[PDB]
């Protein structure tokens, strides 16, 4: 009763059905989601002299905790049914597609205006140019952007959490064999994801298609990190890249 609701006026909030959806999310965010109400306290600052071509100091940092980061986010996608509902195949290249959608947004959402930082597997706490120049170049201002304009958003785990769902059941990934069963979730979860903004009912004007078009931006930001990994397998060697990382973010 979709349309109609709307047209009226009504703002729906998530049904029993939705809701249950939103705690299994929520939970599995939360589950791989390093700490919470105490991220600050635990969060250690990269020495300033670190990360002033790639500063292989700052890379190499940043190469040590890239592997359990990127292992949250298979976590994560490994507390969702309707993943596991899928083939081998494409859960794999689900993966890859949102790997570093999901990281950034997880770095973005940490971000704090004091310090000027982003918090990195939820203790490495580093600057813009620190991250700038550890190898993510522009990237890191892209995620630096994010996070400073998402600060006004006051997301919750439950928003990051449906966030996260969103990028992984991208059906437009390449060679994904499930495309309609993948697109089937997503716009299960755009929809569960909207009624629990109804029901939040943030003080800002047109919340919802805002929120649509950090989407985007994460999308962008992801390719963009395919186009630093190629500049970086220039600028450093194999040998300096964790083999789980290889394994994610090279076809
Ligand atoms: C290391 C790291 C971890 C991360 O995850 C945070 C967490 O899952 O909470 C989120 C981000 C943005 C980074 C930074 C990063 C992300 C990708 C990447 O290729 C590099 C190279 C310089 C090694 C660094």
């Amino acid at each position: 009763m979709e349309e109609l609701q709307k047209s009226i006026g009504h703002k729906p909030e998530p049904t029993d059905e939705e809701w249950e959806l939103i705690k299994t999310v929520t939970e599995a965010h939360v589950a791989t989601n390093a700490q919470g109400s105490h991220w600050k306290q635990k969060r250690k600052f990269l020495p300033e002299d670190i990360g002033q071509k790639v500063d292989l100091e700052a890379f190499s940092h940043f190469t040590k905790i890239i592997t359990p980061a990127i292992t949250r986010v298979v976590d994560f996608a490994k507390k969702l049914p309707m993943f596991c509902e899928l083939p081998c195949e494409d859960q794999i290249i689900l993966l890859k597609g949102c790997c570093m959608e999901i990281m950034s947004l997880r770095a973005a959402v940490r971000y704090d205006p004091e310090s000027e930082t982003l918090t990195l597997n939820g203790e490495m706490a580093v600057t813009r140019g620190q991250l700038k120049n550890g190898g993510l170049g522009v990237v890191s201002d892209a995620i630096f952007d994010l996070g400073m304009s998402l600060s006004s958003f006051n997301l919750d785990d439950t928003e990051v959490a449906l966030l996260q769902a969103v990028l992984l059941m991208s059906s437009d990934r390449p060679g994904l064999a499930c495309v309609e069963r993948i697109e089937k979730y997503q716009d299960s979860f755009l929809l569960a994801f909207e009624h629990y903004i109804n029901y939040r009912k943030h003080h800002v004007t047109h919340f919802w298609p805002k929120l649509l078009m950090k989407v985007t931006d994460l999308r962008m930001i992801g390719a963009c990190h395919a186009s630093r990994f190629l500049h970086m397998k220039v600028e450093c060697p194999t040998e300096l890249f964790p083999p789980l990382f290889l394994e994610v973010f090279e076809d």
